[PDB]
């Protein structure tokens, strides 16, 4: 029983890291496209 | 203990695939705006 | 062993927390890069 338990909190830990480089992915992303917009804006200003 | 900590991994288990379906429909709007901004970089072109 | 376990899975869950205010400030920043797309493609309608 404590290791099915032990077990089920190595895969959670592994989808949560899996996760948390999702985030960082889109927040570079999203870094990106805030530039991008920033510099259509400059553009016909 | 054992299946108080049961009860919360699958409270953990739940809450992780609604952050997981979160994250893909971020994704999806996301690449929607690098397509507008390209299209407007395009239009400008 | 039990004490660890549930150190852990507390750990786990304050993670998780912290996973869900990020995906806030993520989609409200993405709404407005949305709403900046959208004035921009008007201002070449
Ligand atoms: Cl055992």
């Amino acid at each position: 029983r404590m290791k099915q338990i032990e077990d089920k909190i190595e895969e959670i830990e592994s989808k949560q890291k899996k996760i948390e480089n999702e985030i960082a992915r889109i927040k570079k992303l999203l870094q990106l496209t805030v530039w991008g917009i920033k510099q259509l804006q400059a553009r016909i200003l």
